């Protein structure tokens, strides 16, 4: 199934390097710029989006009117929301780097996050554009055997659940 996953435009915590999950941070001016550049670069297909502001706003500026789904939200970092990556305990850094065995207090475990994301994708019966988050794109890319790191405001097209089709980044 052809699915286009879009990582929302940048927020302040991107350059600040803070874990951004359910904290509802808005897009920065540049984030909105990145969003607008996406208009015309993404296929005209049904759209779905995380209900978090940064995702919804990216979808809007990109020219879409998505149906909202909390299932497309970034992982919930719990007590680690807002924590600087730099000062993150090595045990957490390792879990996030290896993408396994991560369960922050008051947050969501990586395994539960993957289950949530993959169940949502499984329900898509036709090609669509998904406005979501870095961790969601990473979960999908990693499950397809590839590095899941993509720039804010960029997109990836995949043939789910088989392979990555293309990675799109604009300047």
């Amino acid at each position: 199934m052809e699915l286009w996953l879009v990582r929302h435009g940048e927020t302040l915590w991107n350059r600040e390097g803070r874990l951004l999950g359910w904290t509802d941070m808005p897009l920065t001016a540049e984030g909105e710029a990145q969003a607008r550049r996406l208009k015309g670069a993404l296929p005209s297909l049904p759209a779905f989006s995380s209900d978090l502001l940064r995702a919804r706003r990216t979808a809007e500026l990109a020219g879409f009117s998505p149906r909202l789904y909390p299932e497309l939200r970034e992982i919930h970092f719990g007590a680690l929301e807002g924590a600087l990556w730099e000062t993150l305990d090595p045990r957490y850094k390792e879990a996030l780097l290896r993408f396994q065995g991560f369960h922050p207090p008051g947050g969501e475990s990586l395994s539960a996050f993957q289950e949530r994301v993959f169940r949502f994708l499984e329900g898509l019966k036709a090609p669509a554009v998904l406005f979501t988050h870095g961790g969601v794109v990473r979960a999908v890319l990693r499950a397809l055997g590839e590095d899941g790191l993509v720039p804010p405001g960029s997109a990836v097209a995949v043939d789910w659940p088989r392979r990555v089709l293309v990675r799109l980044a604009l300047d």
